[PDB]
C-alpha cells in the first residue's frame, strides 16, 4: 500500500482469503468492510496517526456516524481489490472518508463507500463541532477540492432513515458480542453490527439475491455484555429492507439502516 | 506463496490486518488459525485440489478429528509471519497437517501446530478408513521420511483429553453461529469452535495472561439452528480443561485444554 502522488489518498491491493469468503462463494459484506478498514487504518499510519496530538489532550475521538457501502461486483476466493481511500473535512459538522474498489485485472469499479465521523469526549460520550486547531491539522491531507464518491445530486448515501415500526416483519433475538467481536481498545468493531443487521435477512434471500447497497446509521456503542435484537420489514426484482438494531431489554435503539438487493 | 523446491511443503507470508488483532493489542488465537486454514487452501490448490476426484465420486471428505497450536510470541498489527505447511499420511487412520510458523524478519519459530484428518462420508457422517487407490494420489505431494512440528516421542500434542465433570467451574451459554461463521459449503468454519472455547475463560485470566497451548477434539458437527454451551475448569502457568456441548440435550460437540502463561 501507499500514498499517491500528491499525498492527498493513499491505495492498496488486497487478496481475498478463504476465511473471508462466504456462503455465496464470494467476500461477505463484512469482509468488504473489513477491507475498508484495514485500508483506512494504513492511510492515517502512512501520515503519522485517526487522532491528532489535540485531540488526545482532550480525550477527543472520531466516532462513526454512518456508513454506506455499494457493492456492484464481490471478489470471489485469491481475487485481488484495489481500494483507493482520502478524507474530507465537512467543515464543523466533522469528517468524511471515502473509498473506490477496483477490480486489479480489469481496472473496472466493482464498489465504493462513504462514512460520516462526527467528533466525542471518549468519557462522557458528549458529541461536539469541529475546532478550527483540529480542523487545520487534517486539512494538509485531505484534498481542498470536494471529491466524492457518490458525487450524484439525489443520491442514495444521503437520505434520512426512518425508525422501524413494531411488529417487525423478521426478527433475530439474543444477538451477544463474542470476545472476537472487541478491538484493540476492548471496544465492540463497528463491522459487527453489519453482521448482525443481516442476521434478520429472511434465508430465502439470502440464498438467491446479492447485496447491492447498505445505509447504516450509528446511534449507540453496544457494550461486551449487551444483548441486541435485529428486526427487519421489508419497504419493496429488487428488495428494500428497513432495519433497526436494538437492546433486548429496553428496547433502547443502536443503530437502524436500509439494504438493497439484487436477484443472483 | 509457493511450493518449495522439493514440492513437498508449501510456505506463505502474511501481513496481520488490523482486523485480526484482539485486545491483547496483537493478533488472536483463532486469527493464528484462520492464518493456517488460509495456507493450507493456498498448498492443495498449489496441487490442483482436499478431496481427490476419487473421494468426489464416492462423496468421501476429510474431517478435522484434532488441532494442537503452540505459540511462543504473537504477531503485532503489521507484522509479517511466514508459515511453512506440509501433509503425511498415517496408514489407514488418516492425514496430518503440520505447520511451522516464523518471525520474516528474525527467522525465528514464533509457533508450531499439527492436526489430525480422517475419512468421512459427507451424507451418512460415517468413519471410513483410508483406501489403498486414495494413498497412491495425495502421497506424491508428501515427504517419505516423517516429518513432524511435534517431534518429541510422547509430547503435548498426543495427550488424551478427559470428559468435564459437571459443575463446571466457568460457563458461557447459548452461544450460536452467525451466518458469517459459516463457509462457502454453508458449514460452521472450525475456527468458531476455538472462539467458544474460549469464551468461557475467566476475564482476569483473559487479560493478565497469553494463550500458550491449545488442544481441541472435534466430536459432532454444529448446525447453524444449533445452541452450544461453553464449559471450563481449572485443572492447575494456568490449565483448564473444556467442554462444548449442546444447550439443551447436552450432546458433546467438542472437548480440550488450553494452557496460559502470565504476560
Ligand atoms: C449471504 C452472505 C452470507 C453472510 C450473511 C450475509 N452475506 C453477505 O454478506 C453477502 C455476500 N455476498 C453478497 C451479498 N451478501
Ligand atoms: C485475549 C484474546 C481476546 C480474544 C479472545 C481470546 N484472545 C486470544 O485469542 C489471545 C490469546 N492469547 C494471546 C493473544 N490473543
Amino acid at each position: 500500500g501507499s500514498l499517491t502522488e500528491d499525498g492527498l489518498s493513499y491505495k492498496e491491493k488486497f487478496v481475498v482469503r478463504s476465511y473471508e469468503v462466504g456462503s455465496n462463494k464470494t467476500a461477505t459484506v463484512e469482509t468488504i468492510a473489513n477491507l475498508l478498514q484495514e485500508v483506512g487504518c494504513n492511510h492515517a499510519q502512512s501520515v503519522g496517526f485517526a487522532t491528532t496530538t489535540t485531540m488526545r489532550k482532550l480525550h477527543l475521538i472520531w466516532v462513526t456516524a454512518r456508513m454506506h457501502i455499494e457493492i456492484y461486483k464481490y471478489p470471489a476466493w485469491g481475487d485481488v481489490v484495489e481500494i483507493e481511500t482520502w478524507c474530507q473535512s465537512e467543515g464543523r459538522i466533522g469528517t468524511r472518508r471515502d473509498w473506490i474498489l477496483k477490480d486489479s485485472v480489469t481496472g473496472e469499479v466493482t464498489g465504493r463507500a462513504t462514512s460520516k465521523w462526527v467528533m466525542m469526549n471518549q468519557d462522557t460520550r458528549r458529541l461536539q463541532k469541529v475546532s478550527d486547531d483540529v480542523r487545520d491539522e487534517y486539512l494538509v491531507f485531505c484534498p481542498q477540492e470536494p471529491r466524492l464518491a457518490f458525487p450524484e445530486e439525489n443520491n442514495r448515501s444521503l437520505k434520512k432513515i426512518p425508525k422501524l415500526e413494531d411488529p417487525a416483519q423478521y426478527s433475530m433475538i439474543g444477538l451477544k458480542p463474542r470476545r472476537a467481536d472487541l478491538d484493540m481498545n476492548q471496544h465492540v468493531n463497528n463491522v459487527t453490527y453489519i453482521g448482525w443487521v443481516l442476521e434478520s435477512i429472511p434465508q430465502e434471500i439470502v440464498d438467491t439475491h446479492e447485496l447491492q447497497v447498505i445505509t447504516l446509521d450509528y446511534r449507540r456503542e453496544c457494550q461486551q455484555d449487551d444483548v441486541v435484537d435485529s428486526l427487519t420489514t421489508t419497504t419493496s426484482n429488487d428488495s428494500q429492507f428497513l432495519h433497526l438494531l436494538r437492546l433486548s431489554g429496553d428496547g433502547q435503539e443502536i443503530n437502524r439502516g436500509t439494504t438493497l438487493w439484487r436477484k443472483k
